């Protein structure tokens, strides 16, 4: 609960200094991508049940921002800095209305497929990639609902 806290204050930190385009650019390609853990409460999923569905988000979060697209579309020392960050939080993980934890997997899966789909039909301009960092943003800032203190 506490590590993963502080280490996601740190993706945090470098997630917003990738930001590369001045706010309020990319309105036209603005996109509600229906984050599924945005008004999940802990009362919802517990702790058992949380630490899969944090691992699986923040899987998807390091496979996101390491492809090659990625690589064309950030500054590669923040890169590094942030998929580190990333890595290093699924290693802590993996040591140990969505309603249960297969619903919330899944529904974490359709979303980085929205993302994924998102950005080729935008055929990853500048734009898609902030509006998609901004919401990565938003969700991992979220994600920490899941955990208790």
């Amino acid at each position: 609960p506490h590590t993963y806290n502080l280490r996601n204050k740190r993706a945090l930190k470098v997630l917003a200094q990738m930001r590369r385009l001045p706010f309020l650019s990319c309105l036209k390609d603005r996109q509600d991508f229906g984050f599924p853990l945005e008004k999940v409460d802990n009362q919802q999923i517990q702790k058992a049940q949380a630490i899969p569905v944090l691992r699986d988000l923040t899987q998807q979060t390091l496979n996101l921002f390491t492809s090659k697209a990625s690589s064309a579309a950030w500054n590669t020392t923040l890169l590094d800095s942030f998929c580190n960050d990333l890595h290093q939080q699924l290693n802590d993980l993996q040591t140990c209305p969505p309603l249960t934890q297969e619903d919330a997997l899944l529904a974490v899966r359709k979303y980085f497929h929205r993302i994924t789909v998102y950005l080729r039909e935008k055929k990853h301009s500048p734009c898609a990639w902030e509006v998609v960092r901004a919401e990565v943003w938003r969700a991992l800032s979220s994600s920490v609902n899941l955990l208790p203190r």
